[PDB]
C-alpha cells in the first residue's frame, strides 16, 4: 500500500494523506474548493464544484487512476437546492463513464465547504 | 469494470449508474423510497424502507450480487427518531447474514427522502 | 468472507455486525464512543473519541488488521466547532501511518454520540 502526494491538489495538513493505494484501488480523501496553495474559492457553487474537481484530476492522476476509472463517488453538499447546479457540473467530469454515487446534505462541511466529494477508483 | 442496468430499480437519470461492478465487487448507487416508475412512496416509513430494499434487491441480483453477499452498508436517515423502524425492515433482510454499517442523521436527501442506504457487496 | 467478534469493543446488537474481512480488506461499522458493556463514555471530546479509538483498535486486532494498514476512514461528527479536540487524538493513532479520510458533520449520530468513526482496512 502506499500514500498518494501531489502539489496540484491542497496539502494533506494533518494526520491524512490525499489518497491510498491498496491493491489496484485508489481511495482519495474528501475534496473540498480549496486551490492547491490553500485557499476557498470565493466564486458560485458552480465554480466551487469545479475546484474540487481540479482537485480530484490531480490525485486521481498522480495515484495512475482517472475519472474514466471512478468506481463510486459520494457527494456531501452544505444544500440539497444546489443539487442541480453541482450536477449539471459533475456530469462534465463523468460524461460517457457514469461511477455509482450517493449524494447527501450534511449539517456542516470543512471551511463551511458548499461541495465535498470522496472517490474511489481502480488503477489500472 | 461495468455498469450494472435494471429495469426493476429507478433509472439512473443523469451522470451515475445504479451500481459498478469492479473486480470481483459491486458498489450500489444509494437508495431512496422511489419507484422504478419514478414515483416517491408516501406511506409510513417501514412501507417506504421497504421500496428502498426492493430497489437494493433488484440492483443486486442484476449485479450477481445478493443480500446475502453485502459486506457493508451505510444508512443516511433523515430523522433518527425513525431508525428503530428502519431497523425493522433492515432486520428482515440482513438477519442472518449482518453487513458492516454505519448510520447517520444527514441534514437533507435527495428529493426529500426519509432514508437512503447504499451497500457493497462481492460478486462471487 | 468473515464476521468480525471481539468481546473487547461494544457488542453488534441488531442486524449488523463489528467489522466484515471480504477478500483481503476489512471494512469496519462505525464506532461510537460505548464502552464494552455498552455505557457511553463519560467525559470530554477528547475522552469519547479516545473511547471510539479502543474500539477501533479492538475490531482491527481481530480482524488481523491495524490502524498501520488502515486505507480510508469517515469520521462523522456531531459539532465541525470539536474537530481540533477530535483530531489531536486521531492523530495520535494514526501517527506512523495516515490515511485518506473525510471528515463531516452530521444532523445527529446514534445514542447522541458527539463522533462516530468507520474505517476499512487491509488485512495482511
Amino acid at each position: 500500500t502506499k500514500a498518494v502526494h501531489t502539489k496540484h491538489a491542497p496539502a494533506a495538513i494533518g494526520p491524512y494523506s490525499q489518497g491510498i493505494i491498496v491493491n489496484n484501488m485508489f481511495y482519495s480523501s474528501g475534496q473540498i474548493p480549496l486551490t492547491p496553495s490553500g485557499e476557498m474559492v470565493n466564486g458560485d457553487i458552480k465554480e466551487q464544484t469545479h475546484q474540487v474537481f481540479s482537485n480530484l484530476k490531480a490525485v486521481l492522476e498522480e495515484a495512475g487512476a482517472s475519472f474514466e476509472t471512478v468506481v463510486k463517488a459520494t457527494v456531501f453538499i452544505a444544500d440539497m437546492e444546489q443539487f442541480a447546479e453541482v450536477n449539471e457540473v459533475y456530469g462534465q467530469y463523468f460524461d460517457t463513464h457514469k461511477p455509482a454515487r450517493s449524494c447527501v446534505e450534511v449539517a456542516r462541511l470543512p471551511k463551511d465547504a458548499l461541495v465535498e466529494i470522496e472517490v474511489i477508483a481502480l488503477v489500472k
